[PDB]
């Protein structure tokens, strides 16, 4: 059980929430980098712990996230223009650079100019997406190479999709292996085990966890070992496949909304590419999803469930495997009442889940260095894997690197 | 630096909020002419100060302003028979006429004549259905505003019904400094973008310079754009060459504005309503829909031509309001000042905030509410502007409308 | 000069036309693999040479291509159950076998010879390179089918994009043998660089020269012919030559200069006299080679948003073909998006087929005219029992091939050998 | 095999056609009196053999039917004032009524005579069984109006379907006389039999033919055969088997060489037969959910006729949902006028060949000057009625005394 008091501590992010000063801690993916375009280009909209972010690229190709609302009367930089090295808002020709630093102001003459600096946060480039620190400028650490993009080498495909929920359900979604052998039953391996033993191990970034089920052979003295790993505060690293790895990372945008980002990352050569990924996943921009990456599913059309596909022996009737997560999610509503749940013994990790953010907050909220950072970070030499094992092997012992060749 | 509790003092009026009863000691436009239509025509659903009304024009043509909900059972009388000299409700027959008195109950046998329905005392004037909404019997007699002398003069109006609290909306219509920015593709013989900024009070609101040098000869000449502001929230806009300009906003609530933008002077330099809507785009059924909503909104980023912008085009928005409409917009629906960040340019926004902050302070506490009764303004006060030489006060100008 | 006669001989393919009967000598792409789907899958309509088909696959796997109407009372197949080995007509049950013989009839007494005396014209079949091909010609005029010069065996990765041009398949190819366009037409899209190639990463196609007036050269051969384009490069173009090498494969083959990574081939497949099925292709290596998702999206061919469900484009002439005004003023030279877009801009407006007899061609043109002598030739030998050109002994082979290359003036281009480029090649 | 002359002959109504002239000698359904509205009420444009027209019903509450366009200057009528017993030409006020009299002409001093002078095309109507009936035929070749086999008397409830269908009529009948495809296409709507191959019999009449399909019943199938029967009345009406409470009958109009007007019948008791709008549920024929505003349905070639192909591998065989839908996707997709030149057919058609062969012969009859099919003596009565039961081989079906199913 829990209170809808730890709920609200586990979920809400925006202004003062601890959850969301836990999280500013580390390195957030504000959005895409596909979404910037060239040196110049049209500045696009953000969001990330309910504050709103313009990101442009400047005319050195430096990226640029800032407050998106203009530091003079408040008007929006997202309909600004963006050239000569610097965003100038439409309004009064206040013009501020990728650092925050208000260059010029065509309607003033004294020295507002140098003493004026917008709310800009420090930005970082890679495996595809646009990285900002959005916590105190001097608490931020240098960039490594997270779990799931080890270096520049990797092809990293990316599907982003704006859904209207809670992270924390999102994630709660990912380290949960008994669903696929139910929602992904006509989607997704070895063995047909539809109840696996769960085990966990905690780290010092998050946790790690197995689903044991029954192979097909010789189930006397093997195990099927599906293992997800946890890195908070709202990375999942999925179950690889015969040729890539899958990550899912989740940044709230809100206390009701989430940018969910899914990850295929591999070797170039046995990872599909951009397009090809959201195609499988059905999160393909102007057939899926709208120009802000937001689903054309929702509750309304039921998530386009085919009622005679399910007859016809189909399991959900929904097509693209993120599409009937989704279809799940956000009918557990906005913030999904924990309190009302009814686990067993297959929310194993989700019940770590829970008590290990409580556990990392409330410590947080006390001056406790914030999980998952400084000398405790996950790093590429952490990932999931899937085998099979002989019984008498333990799972936290098998010596897995992420799929590659 | 404005508090918070200062913004919502200066900026609320549903129910008691002081602006509210302030604003409603002056004549406020409630709809335009021609929705309300022929005699006996369809009733006109407008909005004020949160306060929902029909208007409607009678058989005789006298045009009303009354509650929108029936004085029975509260049904929207916006779906009642305008005929025979009255509104009559769907529902159980009730009819009223413009004044408020309940003519007939269809169902019903004296209640007939003692009970009464709210209405408020109306006039047209220059294209608009203007009423009294503060008490009765503080009604002054309608004056002309000092953008229609009298109906001879050509009142051409573009409408637009913005999603936004009415304050910020006339802080941009006293704001020289944007136009040369903003309204870059747009707008003037001169190209200082940043102008000395000059003010002066007066008992109905403030006169305000725009002091730019000239295209030639800013040794000895200012090239000077003064703008007029009648409290609470009209402004009169520095003229062209032909026509006289102005913008009349009223809340129709706390979060929602009619929006008035007027071109005026002599028919035959004065541009006709329909060519005027074409010209700032806000033509009803391309521009904005059968309510004079703007199409444009956020979700469309107001059809911000992000091409247009690369070829030369500042704003990439089509229609000077629109462009001013994005930046009001955004701002959200009631601007936090709290947050502000003011320069020289801001000094026009300054007095209005400070002077209107005085009034309604005052007017709270008993004082005639500001632009009342010796005070008003009439059409001889004016915005203006020329080439005016150094040595010259502008408060001194002695300009008049545009003409002849 | 052409005629009003040689035209409508050239174009027509429709009937007893000849230049369909040449075709059909053929094997002709009929509909992409992804289409027809999984075993027992829905059907597919489909349309060439004024014939409608329907393509389905069977329960064993097998795609068949027949004619699409029911051989009872000429019912739609496509509307049929596809199931335990065949397609089912909805109306009285007739059911057809891949291979046009009806096994059964739900109507009819079986106690009577009508179900073997009835054959539903079908076409053998064949599937490679992602598409579904058929035999259209007479039956026992079929060849072994062999490997086209742009799918050479099956360790190659081949991205269609498909689209359904509403005129008529000539102006479409003249399209692809017409080096001089894309400098005027693909001006914003193959932008001139430092380079050698034209490599991408959907940034732009690079191209090392500015010279938009190439010399222009020719080469007969048994399958069509070979030309090139001679290119001063940006650096010594004294005595070099910049070399773009186009292939036509007859009868609506083209064989485009590759980039660095991958190489680039056209199909066209006559619908009818106004309509065309253009297929346009990356194909190379599978790891330098994009993927079919990742190649309609550079072209702006993805269903769904650049075309419909049935590979139609939703950009037409009323639309402008989404024409940005501003674009063009701004600097984007056609101010049409994905540049085999552009193309149809064209193509189309010179209308269903190209009335070819009020042309004024240059010296830009003599790929176009030399396609148009020998199609002409070709047809007429063909209407006179010659071998249909490019058939038997003197067909198109992998080994044919577009190239592009800086060569030294003092070789001849078509002494250069060249292989499709591959890894190392 | 029929020939490319044949398949014209059979089919074609427009101008000078020869079955346009013979059909034009049976009274027709001009449009449905749902659509005529009360007296005054809005003109209807309708289209019979080629022939625009518009339907009004005047103040008295007569229904006039007249060719579309003005008499005037050839401006339709559709757009006209319909009051005050006349409708009147928008344009220069000339005035109409039912008979096609011009009244007044409302820019012309009409104080004379070139007001009479102007008759209007106008054909006799008759008000029947839910429907506008009009005799487009030469004027003194009118019969009077006899009650179809189908309506009895009014005293009978008569739902109809109405669905304008782009094709020629005669694939739309053959369907009708049909019974082989019910087994097949109709296979999961559509009896006490499985038997989908059944021996049919063929008796002509004078007002066409009848027929029997005949299924072994599923039980006591030795000496016993379940008999369907329908009813051919020419030239487009059909009869069809009815079930156990109600009747069911086909009539089709053409509209043109390309386009029919199909009306679907459900008839009998008052209390055993549907409402309009039962009906038309139960068939996915209700004007604002299948249909337009004009019975033109929204299932068409570009949409599949709304196929849903998982229903299908569900099982449910056509995937198409309202039977009547199943049919005209069959039908549209032959296309306008099917080439009946390509057609194979077997033992199961043996009915629309007769229909076939009846035609033809009635139309080169016709002529030729033999009366046209199933007029004066020769004429279909409320005593010809479709029907099934469960009959011995002992008995001749033809013999069979079975009345319209009633209570
Ligand atoms: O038909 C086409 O789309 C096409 C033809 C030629 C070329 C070229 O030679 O670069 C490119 C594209
Ligand atoms: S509010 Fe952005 S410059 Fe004035
Ligand atoms: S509420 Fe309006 S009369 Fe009854
Ligand atoms: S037409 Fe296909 S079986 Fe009758
Ligand atoms: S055409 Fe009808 S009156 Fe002139
Ligand atoms: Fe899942
Ligand atoms: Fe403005
Ligand atoms: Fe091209
Ligand atoms: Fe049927």
């Amino acid at each position: 059980m829990m209170t809808h008091e730890e709920n609200e501590l586990l979920c809400r992010v925006e202004g003062d929430a601890p959850m969301g000063r836990l999280m500013r801690r580390h390195w957030t993916p504000i959005c895409l980098v596909e979404e910037v375009g060239e040196p110049d280009g049209t500045p696009v909209k953000a969001r990330a712990f309910g504050e709103d972010l313009v990101v442009f690229r400047d005319s050195e190709g430096r990226v640029g996230v800032m407050d998106e609302y203009c530091p003079h009367r408040r008007a929006s930089l997202v309909y600004g223009r963006n050239e000569e090295g610097g965003l100038r808002c439409l309004y009064h020709g206040w013009k501020m650079d990728v650092d925050g630093n208000v260059l010029e102001m065509a309607s003033e003459p004294s020295g507002m100019v140098d003493k004026v600096k917008h709310t800009a946060y420090p930005t970082q480039e890679w495996a595809g997406m646009v990285w900002a620190y959005m916590g105190p400028k001097e608490t931020m650490p240098e960039f490594l190479p997270p779990a799931w993009a080890p270096t520049a080498d990797t092809r990293v495909s990316i599907a982003k999709v704006l859904l209207p929920c809670n992270w924390a359900q999102i994630l709660e979604g990912a380290i949960d292996s008994a669903h696929s052998s139910s929602l992904h039953s006509s989607d997704m391996r070895p063995s047909t085990d539809k109840a696996p033993r769960m085990q966990v191990q905690r780290t010092g970034y998050g946790f790690r966890y197995a689903a044991l089920r029954r192979p097909l052979s010789n189930a006397a003295e093997n195990d099927y070992v599906r293992s997800t790993v946890f890195v908070a505060p709202a990375t999942a690293l999925i179950p690889p496949n015969n040729l890539y790895n899958v990550a899912n990372i989740n940044v709230p945008m809100d206390d009701t909304n989430t940018a969910f980002y899914f990850i295929a990352w591999g070797h170039p050569s046995q990872t599909p590419e951009t397009e090809t990924w959201r195609k499988f996943l059905r999160q393909t921009v102007g057939v899926d999803l709208d120009q802000n990456y937001r689903p054309l599913r929702n509750e309304a059309n039921k998530f386009w469930q085919d009622r005679n596909a399910m007859k016809a022996g189909n399991f959900t009737g929904i097509t693209g495997f993120p599409n009937q997560d989704v279809a799940m999610w956000l009918t557990m509503g906005p913030i999904a009442d924990r309190t009302h749940d009814r686990l067993g013994a297959s929310d194993l990790a989700i019940v770590e889940f829970r008590k290990q953010m409580l556990d990392a907050v409330k410590a947080f909220e006390q001056g406790a260095p914030a999980i998952g950072t400084g000398v405790e970070a996950a790093t590429p030499t952490v990932c999931s894997f899937q085998a099979i094992v002989p019984k008498t092997t333990d799972w936290r012992t098998y010596d897995a690197h992420y799929v590659w060749l």
